[PDB]
């Protein structure tokens, strides 16, 4: 397997605006096929790239920037990865649509799976409204990121390398120093397989393939043989003995990571998927699942000289590999502070979410099911529902509901609400067989709050297996055409993403 820790991590240069004003921010993006070494021992693989970059540009921004992206397709009319004509029904091979994971962001700038575009825009989807993408950015400073989202494509451009981070800074929360500029690093996890020839391999079809499946057929789910950060394989990071900022981003299809320290060091979690964090909050480990983002203090003052694996716990079809899998990347503590540490990791950071005190207008119930395709294969569903189906989720703009997720599958699954941010009310479990038998609901235990991780905002949450998670959302300030979907984008494709119409009546 190939060496770990032998290359330097990339941190992604921030993107320059081609136009910019006091009134407006202009940026325009271009998906190229380009190739780059994603570690020293391999010949460079070719991938698609944001500007032709894995990961794609940095973004940054302030709250209440107003920021324009024309998103621009010029990626080849062929795809170099698997796909499979079966799980969708002239139209191009290649659909691109870009989607700003956590944006609060009007309809035709969300990035609707239909709303796709083909090079130079020839051809659109049937929700498509605009080239240029708005972006009022009228939200909480948060760890944001951008990908991919084009219907049943996604796990495959995403796959290929349409993935960057987004940064909102709020200038309010400049007070609270914590460590900025080269002190603040986004970390965007993506696991690969590589072949020897340096080439991507996805695969195009399940392990035993049944001679019923089609060819290429989607697989459900994907676990890489190797951990990339910021598009290195294995990647050492040089830090200086001091505070350190991380926007630590999961861009994996399928993978959940359980991070930690190996030589037991802390982390202080400051920030979830929709901001800040009521209260800092010391942590051991934590658990990653795709779209999820950690905001997170890394203190290594006391730690000079020293080498540190940020390790992984949790496997991906099977147990982890200590040699493989085990490992994300190495902190080098040996690189000159170039000044004093002014930097703070204060406790008080945000107002709580519980001191808003909305009425709930509603209350919905949530099944996470699927059904099995003339194929054999598993069609992973939300209430049973394809998404092709007349939209069942319409909540009224300005209103919070409770959202109560019911998970009788085998597996967690990571439930993302675009446009919204919402807070985690608790888990309970329930019996798994009696809900499939009779579709009754039997708690097997009491209510469990969030863990202090939680007690924030977030938008992508993982529904854990025989559990029922409820949820508040408020839906706004938009109205319009969203979804949401689980973010394993294996599930997403196939079929398990549904459309949400925030009403305004
Ligand atoms: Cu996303
Ligand atoms: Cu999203
Ligand atoms: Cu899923
Ligand atoms: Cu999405
Ligand atoms: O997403």
């Amino acid at each position: 397997t190939l060496e770990k820790f032998v290359d330097a991590l990339p941190i992604p240069d921030t993107l320059k605006p081609v136009q910019q004003s006091k009134e407006k921010t202009y940026y325009e993006v271009t998906m190229e096929e380009c190739t780059h070494q994603l570690h020293r021992d391999l010949p460079p693989t070719r991938l698609w790239g944001y500007n032709g970059l894995f990961p794609g540009p940095t973004i940054e921004v302030k709250r209440n920037e107003n920021v324009y992206v024309k998103w621009m397709n010029n990626l080849p009319s062929t795809h170099f990865l698997p796909i499979d004509h079966t799980i969708h029904h002239e139209e191009p091979e290649v659909k691109t649509v870009v989607h700003l994971h956590g944006g609060v962001t009007p309809d035709d700038s969300d990035g609707y799976p239909e709303a796709w575009f083909s090079k130079d825009f020839e051809q659109t989807g049937p929700y498509f409204k605009r080239e240029v993408y708005h972006y009022p950015n009228q939200q909480r400073g948060a760890i944001l990121w951008y990908h991919d989202h084009a219907m049943a494509l996604t796990r495959l451009n995403v796959y290929a390398g349409l993935v960057g981070a987004y940064i909102i800074h709020d200038p309010k929360e400049k007070r609270l120093k914590l460590p900025s500029d080269e002190y603040d690093v986004p970390l965007l996890i993506t696991d690969r397989t590589i072949n020897e020839d340096g080439s991507l391999f996805y695969p195009s079809a399940p392990e035993n393939p049944s001679p019923s499946l089609p060819n290429p057929s989607i697989v459900p789910a994907f676990c890489g043989e190797t951990i990339l950060v910021n598009g290195k394989v294995w990647p050492y990071l040089e830090v200086e003995p001091r505070k350190y900022r991380f926007r630590v981003i999961n861009a994996s299809n399928t993978r959940t990571y359980n991070l930690s320290l190996d030589n037991g060091g802390d982390f202080i979690q400051i920030g979830s998927d929709g901001g800040l964090l009521p209260r800092s909050v010391k942590l051991n480990s934590f658990s990653l699942a795709p779209a999820e983002r950690y905001d997170i203090i890394i203190d290594f003052t006391a730690y000079e000289g020293e080498s540190i694996i940020l390790a992984n716990s949790a496997g991906c079809g099977g147990d982890v590999n200590p040699e493989t899998d085990a490992n994300i990347m190495q902190f080098r503590v040996t690189k000159p502070l170039a000044q004093k540490d002014e930097s703070r990791k204060p406790k008080y950071l945000a107002s709580y979410p519980s001191v808003q005190h909305e009425r709930i207008q509603n209350i919905r119930t949530l099944k996470l099911a699927g059904t099995q395709d003339e194929y054999g294969r598993p069609v992973l569903l939300l209430n049973n529902k394809r998404w092709h189906d007349p939209v069942t989720e319409t909540p009224k703009v300005g209103t919070t509901e409770i959202w109560s997720i019911i998970n009788p599958t085998r597996g967690t699954h990571p439930i993302h609400l675009h446009l919204v941010s919402f807070r985690v009310l608790d888990r309970r479990p329930f019996d798994i067989a009696r809900y499939q038998e009779s579709g009754e609901l039997s708690y097997t235990g009491p209510a469990v709050p969030p863990p202090p991780s939680e007690k924030g905002w977030k938008d992508t949450i993982q529904a854990h297996a025989g559990e029922v998670l409820r949820i508040a959302a408020t839906f706004g300030p938009y109205s319009g055409r969203y979804v949401w979907h689980c973010h394993i984008l294996e599930h997403e494709d196939y079929d398990m993403m549904r459309p949400m119409d925030i009403t305004d009546p």
